């Protein structure tokens, strides 16, 4: 169990102005720190944020958060469940800003909601330095789904924050799970007039303006004013990053298929070619990513699932691949770090989740 702490700086808030926070379980015999970013889509105007506040309020407010959380998967402290980092200091940062962790805007008489995701991460890091993070050797910033994209958007800013605060010895690294998407053509499509019809690129473009969203500086300088939405897409922002980042991505991600208007519910030839081309394109974007784990499965998220130990690529599990990554940051015989399936159809890998 990890224990809730609400942020001492109460000006760093969830959507509705309640304080943000983090759950923490300390491991005094360890100088490794894992900070995990929760996911859960986003909202991008008044209308659909109001809807989200009715039926997804824990993603917009801390008023109903429980006092403890059980760590699962990579956040578990039992070696049977977590072969990788079971003895680490564990932190779960709830997603209550609805901004893919990019926002820097307070609630005001102009703004019905606050979008403070980028500032929440910075304030959590600041307050943890007083609770033992000052002695760390590695800070691993991890996340799933919207939290995985949040890793890509924030890992270099955490590294810069610790450098400017006088801790140049802490090695900052990233682990992005299920946050690597393609701005591809949809299988069926519609013009953006409402939430159901707005393609990812157009919805993110509106969100960035609504949130006062922030992107990494080198990426921002490449694409420039009005085009910051490009930096939400992994294959475009990753080459601009300096911190080591490990990328976990199902080749047939259920959220990718959702935004592409694909439902698997007898597949004819047009859809067969579409699905095979999506897998090939995703594989192409990872070809020069040296730390990656990409199985040929239809699924979504993995690193905080308890059975995350089950899936294998070329005979190597995800906990093993992450351990090999650790060794590489001190090729290795029999301990690989780049693992991408080559078979072209969902569940052609027999270790895929059922
Ligand atoms: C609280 O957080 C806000 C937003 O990041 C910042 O402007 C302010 O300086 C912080 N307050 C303190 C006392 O650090
Ligand atoms: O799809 S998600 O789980 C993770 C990514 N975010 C924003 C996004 C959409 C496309 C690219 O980046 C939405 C929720």
């Amino acid at each position: 169990d990890l224990r809730l702490h609400l942020l001492l700086n109460t000006s760093v808030t969830c959507n509705d102005g309640s304080p943000a926070g983090y759950y923490l379980k300390e491991s005094r015999g360890s100088r490794r720190w894992l900070l995990f970013l929760e996911g859960g889509w986003y909202c991008f105007n008044r209308e659909n944020c109001d809807s989200r506040y009715d039926t997804m309020r824990r993603l917009m407010s801390s008023r109903d958060w429980p006092r403890t959380r059980t760590g699962t998967g990579i956040l578990s402290s039992q070696p049977e469940e977590n072969p990788y980092w079971w003895n680490a200091n564990m932190v779960f940062i709830p997603y209550c800003s609805s901004d893919v962790w990019s926002g820097a805007s307070s609630k005001s008489e102009k703004n019905e909601y606050a979008f403070m995701g980028a500032l929440i991460i910075q304030e959590v890091v600041r307050e943890l330095l007083g609770r033992g993070l000052s002695g760390a050797k590695v800070l691993l910033l991890a996340g799933s789904s919207a939290g995985g994209t949040g890793v890509l958007l924030n890992v270099d800013r955490v590294a810069e924050q610790l450098e400017k605060l006088g801790y140049p010895a802490i090695q900052v690294r990233g682990l992005a799970d299920s946050g690597w998407f393609l701005d591809n053509k949809q299988y069926r499509h519609t013009d953006c007039v409402d939430t159901i019809t707005c393609a990812p690129t157009e919805a993110i473009r509106r969100g960035i303006r609504y949130w006062n969203g922030v992107v990494p500086e080198r990426c921002r300088r490449q694409f420039q004013e009005g085009e910051e939405w490009n930096c939400f897409f992994g294959y475009k922002v990753y080459p601009t990053l300096r911190s080591p980042v490990f990328v976990v991505q199902w080749l047939f991600d259920e959220a990718q298929l959702t935004v592409d208007n694909v439902h698997l519910t007898p597949v004819q030839e047009g859809l067969r070619l579409y699905i095979q081309n999506l897998g090939r394109e995703l594989r192409h974007t990872l070809k020069d990513v040296p730390a990656s784990f990409a199985p040929a499965c239809l699924s979504h998220e993995i690193i905080i699932r308890s059975h995350w130990t089950d899936v294998q690529v070329k005979g190597t599990s995800l906990p093993r691949a992450l351990h090999c990554w650790d060794r590489s940051l001190h090729p290795l015989k029999g301990c690989p770090v780049h693992l991408v399936d080559s078979c072209p159809w969902p569940h052609c890998n027999p270790s895929c989740p059922t």
